């Protein structure tokens, strides 16, 4: 997360990070007790054994509950950027209780608002090509950017109706490497999406892009 603050205790209460090889990687959604929403790009086609898992913690490498995978479900038409959502199942169930809980997810059918306001989380670089990567979670607040715009910044044919954007005109806050799959929430705390690309991190006139929970709801209530 560029331009973000640390986040609070409780903030995101289905907010995992996903460790791979044990080191820092991506971001999730608790859905249920034995289930996360993340990125396809965090899993598909990687050895699934090398993730682990950690939910009910503000850090990504202590505290709360863990968990191994027991299987992973990539999109069925995930193609390029498009359709950047799996399913992973866990060998140790994270029951609810204390910061730990599941997602909302946003109405089927629906499409981010422009203007509205959005908060990404997670562990990611705090600056493109940044070196650290946060212990703690950190979170930033965004506007959704038209599709429209999003389209004007990308070219048409790489901004589909399975993808939403989110950032500031002139740059400075966004999900950055190590965030993608993890939550963007609507201001109620309602998921909406998962990070999933962009062109860098923070450009001006390059919007963040998220895959979007409205669009891709029938995948994701079929196997969660």
């Amino acid at each position: 997360i560029v331009g973000g603050t640390s986040a609070s205790a409780g903030d995101f209460p289905f907010i995992v990070s996903i460790s791979r090889n044990g080191g820092p990687w991506c971001g999730g959604s608790l859905l249920n007790a034995n289930t996360v929403l993340t990125a396809a790009h965090c899993v598909s086609g990687y050895a699934q054994s090398g993730f682990q898992i950690r939910a009910g913690s503000l850090s990504r490498t202590s505290g709360g509950i863990t968990s191994s995978l027991s299987s992973v479900r990539v999109h069925p038409s995930y193609s390029g950027n498009n359709n950047d959502l799996a399913i992973l199942k866990l060998s140790t169930s994270i029951p609810s209780g204390g910061n730990i809980g599941y997602a909302r997810l946003a109405a089927s059918g629906s499409d981010p608002v422009a203007g509205s306001s959005a908060t990404v989380a997670g562990w990611g670089a705090t600056s493109e090509g940044g070196s650290s990567t946060p212990v703690n979670l950190l979170k930033v607040t965004v506007p959704i950017v038209s599709r429209a715009t999003c389209r004007a910044q990308y070219g048409t044919s790489a901004i589909t109706n399975q993808m939403f954007c989110a950032g500031v005109s002139s740059g400075g806050k966004d999900s950055c490497q190590g965030d993608s799959g993890g939550p963007i929430v609507d201001s109620s705390n309602t998921l909406i999406g998962a990070v999933s690309w962009g062109n860098g991190c923070a450009r001006p006139n390059y919007s963040g892009v998220y895959a979007s929970v409205g669009a891709l709801r029938s995948f994701i209530d079929t196997y969660a």
